[PDB]
């Protein structure tokens, strides 16, 4: 039988929003905030050379510039982690990852940030296969842009088994990047860490697990765009 109530409080509270504002154009989307760091989409830095506006239920901190923020890449993968300033309110360190297992079921987590309140909300069930090497899996849950970087949690344990990505051109099928192995390992081992500031993708495409991913919808596997 279907698993009974769960609680998405505790990963949605760790949920910020965040705003690039580089050389005029802006990136913004989610992140998963984990100790001193927030994990989100490598792809937030299509540009480097602003600010950053993270928004969390502690409130609007904001980086007055970018290029200071270590970040660590995730290889093969659109994901990365960035370690935000030193005067920056940590995020707990309860949430558990994991790769995510064929066939199982998962659910898309938010926050509401409109304010008026601040709130988890948590979407329909569905089910995931992979899609190549295991970067990208497919789920059938509705994401619209500026949605990536929002946490998969597995319905069977409450587990977050990946962060929303791309989406392919009509909107139909939709992608996230999985947890890497020994993921947690390195959130908490200052070693496997291997930083670097200033970084960016200075492409208006690149290629994944398997797929060509460019930074917006336009005018082997499908086309998709990082949302």
């Amino acid at each position: 039988l279907f698993k009974g109530p769960r609680d998405y409080n505790p990963i949605s509270s760790t949920i910020c929003h965040l705003t690039n504002e580089s050389d005029g154009h802006t990136t913004s989307l989610y992140g998963i905030g984990f100790g001193p760091f927030i994990i989100t989409n490598k792809h937030l830095f299509r540009r480097n050379n602003g600010t950053l506006l993270v928004q969390s239920l502690h409130g609007v901190f904001k980086v007055k510039n970018t290029t200071t923020l270590q970040q660590h890449l995730i290889d093969g993968r659109d994901m990365i982690i960035i370690r935000m300033p030193k005067d920056f309110p940590p995020f707990p360190q309860k949430l558990k990852f994991r790769e995510p297992q064929r066939e199982e079921r998962i659910c898309l987590v938010t926050t509401n940030f409109q304010t008026k309140s601040m709130s988890s909300m948590v979407s329909d069930t569905s089910c995931t296969f992979p899609s190549s090497d295991g970067i990208f899996w497919k789920h059938w849950i509705q994401t619209k842009d500026g949605q990536a970087g929002s946490p998969l949690v597995s319905t069977r344990d409450g587990f977050i088994v990946g962060i929303h990505s791309a989406s392919n051109f009509t909107n139909t099928n939709n992608y996230f990047t999985s947890v890497p192995k020994n993921f947690m390992e390195l959130l908490t081992n200052q070693e496997a860490q291997q930083w670097v500031s200033g970084w960016r993708l200075n492409a208006d495409s690149v290629l994944w697990g398997g797929h060509k991913v460019f930074m917006s919808k336009p005018e082997m596997n499908e086309l998709v765009y990082s949302q």
